[PDB]
């Protein structure tokens, strides 16, 4: 319940629906004009944010010290409004919680929430055939179209949904130091 209430308020304030040439995704704005998308959203020079064209000034595909994929892309938007700073909700390291909610906000899944329960630091995962690190895992039957969904618990934004299959889902940990 507390996770859900936190999630609903967070999505209302910081999330948006974005369309790239590769699909429609839930997007979370972090601070200033910087947001995050799963790496496979592959944002080009402009994106559609809440149905309006927005230019992308910069986009960084995140990888660790050894070049291993982290499945997240950070983008700086060409817009005047600034995102409410939610960096204080981002942990310094991978979070594990007993009750988390996954929040999705797109045309296909309009403001929908999923109780995914326990989140464990899974870590290494060959994801879609690509070695990936800092994965968080939860047991729930996720679906295509849910990528970009925001994984949260009471007072915490843990990561962004990037994959899954069968009845497991995985998020890339959204760490504080990715934004300084
Ligand atoms: C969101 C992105 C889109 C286009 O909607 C999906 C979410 C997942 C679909 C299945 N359930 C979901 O929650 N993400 C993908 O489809 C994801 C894409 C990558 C990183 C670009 N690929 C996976 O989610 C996932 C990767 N592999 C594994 O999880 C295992 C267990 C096999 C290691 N699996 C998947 O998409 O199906 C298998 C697969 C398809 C194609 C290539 C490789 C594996």
């Amino acid at each position: 319940g507390p996770a859900f209430e936190f999630a609903v308020a967070m999505m209302k304030r910081n999330s948006s629906t974005v369309k790239t040439e590769y699909g429609e995704f839930t997007m979370l704005g972090i601070y200033d004009r910087w947001a995050v998308l799963p790496r496979h959203a592959k944002p080009g020079p402009t994106i559609l944010m809440n149905d309006q064209e927005v230019g992308v000034l910069d986009a960084k595909e995140l990888v660790d010290k050894d070049g291993t994929n982290l499945e997240l892309t950070l983008l700086k938007l060409n817009r005047n409004e600034k995102f409410r700073d939610i960096r204080g909700f981002l942990a310094k390291e991978e979070v594990e919680v007993n009750e988390a909610v996954l929040a999705i906000n797109t045309s296909k899944f309009p403001n929908m929430y999923i109780p995914v329960g326990q989140v464990t630091e899974y870590g290494f995962l060959n994801l879609g055939g690509t070695p990936t690190k800092r994965m968080l895992m939860y047991n729930f039957p996720t679906r295509a179209g849910q990528c970009g969904g925001v994984l949260m618990s009471t007072g915490k934004v843990l990561g962004i949904h990037v994959g899954g299959n069968g009845h497991q889902g995985f998020s890339a940990a959204l760490l504080k130091h990715y934004f300084n």
